[PDB]
């Protein structure tokens, strides 16, 4: 059999701007042959990351190699398996899939999982049912510092992207008066006040952030769920109040920048941090995994309960991997950015 793969084609530079030729489609044979405690998969969906950015550069896990086949989260079928706990027809995944229409994988490093969480929308479990969601959820419970009925206030940066339009309605459902997001177009500004229950959304390309901020936070801002950084994020941590809390989920700003991350404050922002007692931690996910499962069942639950809306954008073949990631990381996407194999 002959299968299509994406390889790393080239680099863009630790200061370069990712594009879709940094990928090439090729074809390959499909071995025959599985071993022991492999299976064979169908890939479903592919899933496209800000983290994968810097696996692009040659330093900062491991890089990505030219020339070999590129991974990251999917979703897939079995469609042989030598493996125990592993059947044909069986749905499964892994942070590390192969971009790659049909792959032989050891059973070892597959999840299955149970399309009855997401009500058979088998793509959600790389977004909003999955690690996106999932960040949110367990950033705001570990680092919100929130409680029912504080009638706190609290900005969402990339409000309109995977984990931001998640963190948003998750900041409404945990006791949070006011949530206001912050986005690159007004397209995604008014999805976000008329679909997902945002009091406010600003667009930081057009809009007078800072003035903007004054209106919709009169009461300064409680929580920042930041997935930005920068100048973005100057300007909210200027309006937060005594005690506040920054989830630093992610600063993408900087991802195209050889610079350290976490990225420091500005001298003046460091100031006013410092002086308002604002806490600011490094949060990762993967250092909570005995959360996910309550995570899970929990977005599962609102989802099943209408409450938390799903967003996503979906780019058809794997030949258009490169394509998907260069749009996501300049704001193409709304909601989750997802590709469909099969
Ligand atoms: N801490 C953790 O464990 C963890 C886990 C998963 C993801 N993350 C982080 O969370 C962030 C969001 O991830 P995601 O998967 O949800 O991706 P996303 O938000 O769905 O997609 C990226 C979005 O970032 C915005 N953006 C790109 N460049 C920007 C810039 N220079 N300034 C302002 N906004 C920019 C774009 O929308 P606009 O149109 O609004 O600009 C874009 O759609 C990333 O920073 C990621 O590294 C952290
Ligand atoms: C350089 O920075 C990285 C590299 C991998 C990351 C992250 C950041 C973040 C944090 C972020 O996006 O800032 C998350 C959540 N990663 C994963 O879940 C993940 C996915 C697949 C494999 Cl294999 C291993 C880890």
């Amino acid at each position: 059999m002959i299968v299509q793969r994406v390889v790393l084609n080239s680099r863009p530079g630790k200061n370069g701007n990712p594009v879709a030729e940094n990928f090439r489609m090729e074809e390959v044979y499909l071995p025959d042959n599985i071993n022991e405690g492999q299976v064979q998969v169908r890939t479903l969906y592919l899933s496209v990351d800000p983290y994968m950015r810097c696996r692009m550069n040659e330093d900062t896990i491991t890089p990505w190699q030219l020339s070999q086949v590129v991974d990251g989260g999917g979703i897939g079928i079995i469609e042989e398996s030598k493996h125990t706990n592993l059947t044909k027809g069986d749905f499964v995944t892994s942070f590390y899939w192969p971009w790659q229409t049909k792959v032989i994988l050891d059973g070892n490093s597959l999840e299955k999982v149970d399309p009855q969480l997401v009500d058979g929308h088998l793509s959600y479990f790389l977004g909003a049912i999955g690690m996106p969601g999932l960040t949110s959820l367990i950033g705001i419970q570990e680092k919100g510092h929130i409680t029912a009925g504080s009638n706190k206030t609290m900005v969402v940066s990339g409000a309109a992207g995977a984990c931001g339009s998640v963190a948003g309605q998750i900041g409404h459902f945990l006791g949070c008066s006011r949530v206001v997001g912050i986005c690159g177009t007004h397209e995604k500004c008014i999805l976000l006040t008329s679909e997902l229950g945002f009091d406010a959304a600003i667009n930081y390309k057009k809009d007078n952030v800072a003035e903007q901020l004054r209106e919709s936070c009169p009461a300064g801002v409680d929580v920042y769920f930041d997935n930005v950084g920068g100048n973005i994020s100057d300007t909210v941590i200027s309006q937060m109040n005594e005690n506040s809390h920054i989830i630093l989920c992610g600063q993408i700003s900087q991802y195209n920048k050889d610079v350290p991350y976490p990225p420091p404050l500005s001298p003046a922002i460091e100031a006013i941090q410092k002086e308002r007692n604002i806490t600011r931690e490094r949060f990762l996910v993967l250092n909570y995994k005995d959360k996910f499962e309550p995570g899970i069942l929990q977005l599962s639950q609102w989802f099943k309960e209408g409450k938390l809306k799903i967003k996503e954008t979906v780019i058809n073949g794997l030949e258009n991997m490169g394509a998907a990631f260069q749009s996501m990381m300049t704001g193409g996407n709304i909601g989750k950015q997802i590709v469909c194999i099969s």
